[PDB]
Parts: C-alpha cells; sequence; structure tokens
C-alpha cells in the first residue's frame, strides 16, 4: 500500500466526499458529497472537472455504467430516494426510483437495474423504465438492516435477504439461515461462491466452504480479477464504518494485510485494470460539528 494521491473537495471550508467509484474515462474519479452533488475529480492532480446537484441530500451510493452512458446514485431522504442519469456529453435525468433507497445495474449485459426497498427487490428495464420484476415472499425473509438485492455476473440469479432466487422463472430457489442482524451477501465474481457475512457458501450443495471470522460486518469489494477481495467492518454525518479495512486471497480466504488509517472510512473502490484503491477516509470524527473526509489513492498495485 504504497500512497500515490491525496485531495478534499474544491472551495469547501469542510470537505464533504461520502462515497466514490472510478468512471469509464482512465484517470477520473466520481464521487458523492452530503450536499447530494456528484463531482468528477481528476484523482492524480485532484482537479475538480465537472459537478451537478443530482439530491438534496447526502449520497449513499453510486454506480457509473461500464460505457460511461449512464449512472446510478442513492441519496438518503429526499424523494426520489435512487435515480438514473445519463452523461453522453450533456448530463441529465433518465428515470427515477421513488421509494427504492439502493439501486445496481445488471453485471454481464448492462440493461437491467435492480432496486432494494428494505426486504423486497424490484428489476426495471433501463430503456422503458418499467417495473419488470418484484421479489420478495415474506415467510423466507431475514430481515437484514443493511439488506442490497444484487445480480450474480450472469444476471439470472439474484441474492435479496439471503434469499437466492431464478430471475428466468421468478423462483425462490434456496434461503440461507441467518448468522447476524446487518449483512445480506455478495457474489463471487467465479459465480460459484456467495460471501453472507462469516460464512462462504457453495452454489452446488449448499454446504459452508469456509468460516472467515475477520469478515464480520464488513462491506465487500473485489478487484476486477476477483483475485482479491477488500473489507470495511461497520460501527457498532456518522459514517457507517470504522478506521480499518481488511485484504483477504480471495480465492483460498486466507488474509493478506488489516491496514488501520485511524480515521473512520466512508467508502473504497478499485479500478479496472487492478493497480489502485480509492479510499474516503475522514479527518474529523462524528461529534465534529462537521465532516472534513479527503481521497486517498493507494497502488496495491
Ligand atoms: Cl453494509 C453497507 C451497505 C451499503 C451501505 C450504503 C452506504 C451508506 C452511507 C451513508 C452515509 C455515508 C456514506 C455511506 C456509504 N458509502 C458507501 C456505502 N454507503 C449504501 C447505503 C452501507 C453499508
Ligand atoms: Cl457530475 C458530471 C457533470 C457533467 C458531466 C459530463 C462530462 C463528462 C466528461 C467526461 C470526460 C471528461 C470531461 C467531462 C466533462 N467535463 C464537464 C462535462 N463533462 C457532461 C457529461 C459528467 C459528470
Amino acid at each position: 500500500f504504497r500512497p500515490i494521491s491525496v485531495f478534499r473537495e474544491a472551495n469547501e471550508d469542510e470537505s464533504g466526499f461520502t462515497c466514490c467509484a472510478f468512471s469509464a474515462r482512465e484517470r477520473f474519479l466520481m464521487l458523492g458529497t452530503c450536499t447530494g452533488q456528484l463531482k468528477l475529480y481528476n484523482v492524480f492532480s485532484g482537479q475538480e472537472e465537472a459537478s451537478y446537484n443530482c439530491h438534496n441530500s447526502a449520497i449513499t451510493h453510486l454506480e457509473p455504467s461500464r460505457d460511461g452512458s449512464l449512472l446510478l446514485t442513492s441519496a438518503t431522504w429526499s424523494q426520489p430516494l435512487s435515480a438514473l442519469w445519463g452523461m453522453k456529453s450533456v448530463f441529465d435525468m433518465k428515470h427515477s426510483f421513488t421509494e427504492d433507497h439502493y439501486v445496481e445495474f445488471s453485471k454481464h449485459s448492462q440493461d437491467r437495474v435492480i432496486g432494494t426497498k428494505g426486504d423486497i427487490a424490484h428489476i426495471y428495464d433501463i430503456q422503458t423504465g418499467n417495473k419488470l420484476l418484484t421479489l420478495f415472499n415474506p415467510d423466507l425473509a431475514n430481515n437484514y438492516k443493511r439488506n442490497c438485492a444484487t445480480f450474480n455476473p450472469t444476471d439470472d440469479l439474484v441474492l435479496n435477504d439471503g434469499v437466492l432466487w431464478d430471475v428466468r422463472s421468478a423462483l425462490a430457489i434456496h434461503k440461507f439461515d441467518k448468522f447476524n442482524m446487518n449483512i445480506s451477501g455478495v457474489f463471487h465474481p467465479n459465480g460459484l461462491e456467495v460471501i453472507i457475512n462469516t460464512e462462504i457458501w457453495d452454489l452446488r450443495t449448499f454446504h459452508l466452504l469456509h468460516t472467515v471470522p475477520a469478515l464480520d460486518q464488513c462491506r465487500v469489494v473485489f478487484n476486477h480479477t476477483g483475485t482479491v477481495m477488500y473489507g470495511a467492518m461497520l460501527q457498532a454525518m456518522k459514517s457507517p464504518f470504522g478506521s480499518s479495512f481488511r485484504t483477504f486471497n480471495a480465492t483460498d480466504y486466507k488474509p493478506i494485510a488489516t491496514i488501520d488509517v485511524k480515521r473512520n472510512i466512508f467508502d473504497l473502490c478499485t479500478d479496472t485494470k487492478d493497480c489502485y484503491l480509492a479510499v474516503i477516509e475522514n479527518q474529523g470524527s462524528m461529534d465534529a460539528l462537521n465532516m472534513d473526509t479527503v481521497c486517498r489513492l493507494y497502488e496495491v498495485g
């Protein structure tokens, strides 16, 4: 972890970066702020290139599309909670998911949007904006406080509230027992495993393959080849995370490093070519009148 770059928000006595994601254009990072703005920064020079007020509440999530034509945002209390934007030449709104507080693109073919409203998931067409599916079964609900519905890498399976759904037939194929309050889980990029908190499950047997205690309460983020795995533990504008992140070998699940930046972490993401890790770290504390986040770029590398 060699530091390469650092910067704060331009013309702000209190920097308010809340989340980050690399743009499709190499050398440029996208950041949400607490004033619900989206900002394009040259990650090396720390120059602000563009800005736009997407919401009147803090950004909690953002996701650029791989072709750089579209972008998802999720705010805090502003209705609409989440929206889809276009960024071909001009920035503009395409659609708005009114009550969905968290949203993701499909992975293989990026033609659909998966939104989360508590325990319920909704799939939407990008072109038309229409609700195609609603995935929810009150009998199989685990009610994870931090549930995030998500597609597998081939877009034919969906994980929501600890239930694996077949999209084609829109039937719940398996329900995973609940062993924590908060984390709902992700697909491994190799699309053979499912990481639900400390438990790694096989998609072919539903057998427990690994117990990883160090992963407890981590929001997990992979590198783009899926050989490395970065976690930020939740706490027990307050940050969702504490001051340490952990790295793991993503094939055998052995720990590699536990960096403690000694500053609460807001978000953490990877470039397409597996050279860099951007991290939003807070110079303030919770009890500080204001946030003061910076963006640190480390090469891994
Ligand atoms: Cl386990 C988990 C899953 C998802 C989240 C969200 C989130 C919330 C938030 C609130 C305030 C400031 C920053 C953030 C943030 N930055 C990156 C993610 N988030 C997407 C809601 C948190 C924890
Ligand atoms: Cl938050 C936001 C606001 C506006 C934009 C656009 C944009 C994209 C772009 C891509 C590469 C290099 C420079 C730019 C640029 N500079 C100013 C406009 N843009 C109009 C899409 C993007 C994000």
